[PDB]
């Protein structure tokens, strides 16, 4: 175990149950694609965390069931005209009125950014990468949160980053590639 144990002490039931779920319908197993199990935890924490910075400024769309998420993604486009995605995105920005991909990387931002932005080929989503260094990087520069909300992410993403450190686990984790 060792990177379960941590998975299950820094990361709040809630993500640790959805994490499990969705590795469940993949196929994987938690306790042996322990990197994968980190790496959507941690996903999933920014997307919540995203989302918890806004009068009620972002609607999530990651952490809910395929059928549930796609019933979202239409509500919003039918309400707004919004060009429906072709690919799941993350959450929805009522204030920009835009679908949101968020990005958390172990490798530089403008990398996984250029994979991101190749990879859906939508102009519609903006995208937003994070790394593990304080980096981050955006869709024309346009962060969309406030300093504040940037920083907290960055500061959680950072510490995860010390704790497997700490614990041995960064440098698999880092050479892992694996669900980023
Ligand atoms: O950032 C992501 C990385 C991977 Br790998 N997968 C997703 C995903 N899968 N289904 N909905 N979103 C991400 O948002
Ligand atoms: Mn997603
Ligand atoms: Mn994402």
């Amino acid at each position: 175990s060792a990177m379960e144990d941590f998975v299950r002490q820094c990361f709040n039931p809630m993500i640790v149950e959805l994490a499990e779920k969705a590795m469940k319908e993949y196929g994987e197993d938690p306790k042996i694609e322990t990197n994968k199990f980190a790496a959507i935890c941690t996903h999933l924490e920014v997307c919540f965390m995203y989302s918890d910075f806004g009068e009620h400024r972002f609607e999530i769309i990651e952490g809910r069931d395929r059928i549930m998420a796609w019933t979202v993604v239409n509500s919003i486009c039918n309400t707004t005209g919004v060009e429906k995605p072709k690919f799941l995105p993350d959450l929805y920005d009522y204030k920009e009125n835009r679908f949101i991909e968020i990005g958390v990387t172990r490798r530089e931002v403008h990398i996984y950014y250029l994979e991101k932005a190749n990879k859906i080929k939508s102009e519609k989503t903006h995208i937003h990468i994070f790394s593990f260094t304080g980096e981050e990087m955006a869709t024309k520069a346009d962060y969309t949160l406030d300093e504040e909300s940037r920083a907290r992410i960055k500061t959680r993403l950072f510490t995860i980053r010390q704790e497997m450190a700490s614990r041995s686990l960064w440098d698999s984790f880092r050479q892992s590639e694996r669900g980023e």
